[PDB]
């Protein structure tokens, strides 16, 4: 099982952006996945966790009622709705399980121009 | 302000699809949305109420850790994704707020075909 983040770019304050993790190998319809983030020489930061069965979706403090997780089992992807966007928001966001490596992640860019 | 339904069509059990709430007239941003449906001749029911800046989203009983409500403020729309369908999630879905009507609706068939 291996994910692949994308959908990251560029957005203004305020703005949206939805970006994409995509499962292979195997489905993630029934396991946890957690979206992190970080900026380069700061620290990694979960901000997200997938519902389960059993489990409701948590968020990180700076990111509740902005992010949305939500999962599309027919393309066996995970998303991370981003809304209200900050300048400090920039990052490069990844996804994982506790099976999977941290992946490439994708880049967002938060930025006046 | 007011709100149009699409994105329902036809899926299989098991199988994902994701509805559309496209706002016109005021900016959907800070205000609660519902998603409701209903099947000829049987009760409108309640399905999910959007997050607000002080509320979480909440679900109701039959759909949770299946459907999740999700916003795209740079397109002033609400979705509700929904995923691991059942026969019994065919039905009209509408969207609404207090303030708007229930519109013509979107119309999901679950169907073994």
């Amino acid at each position: 099982v291996q994910l692949v983040e994308s959908g990251g770019g560029l957005a203004q304050p305020g703005g949206s952006l939805r970006l994409s993790c995509a499962a292979s190998g195997s489905t993630i319809s029934s396991v946890a996945v957690g979206w992190y983030r970080q900026t380069p020489g700061n620290q990694r930061e979960w901000v997200a966790t997938s519902s389960t069965s059993s489990t409701t979706a948590t968020y990180a403090d700076s990111v509740k009622g902005r992010f949305t997780i939500s999962r599309d089992n027919a393309k066996n992807t995970i998303y991370l709705q981003m809304n209200s966007l900050k300048p400090e928001d920039t990052a490069v966001y990844y996804c994982k399980t506790g099976l999977t490596n941290w992946g490439r992640g994708t880049q967002v860019t938060v930025s006046s121009g």
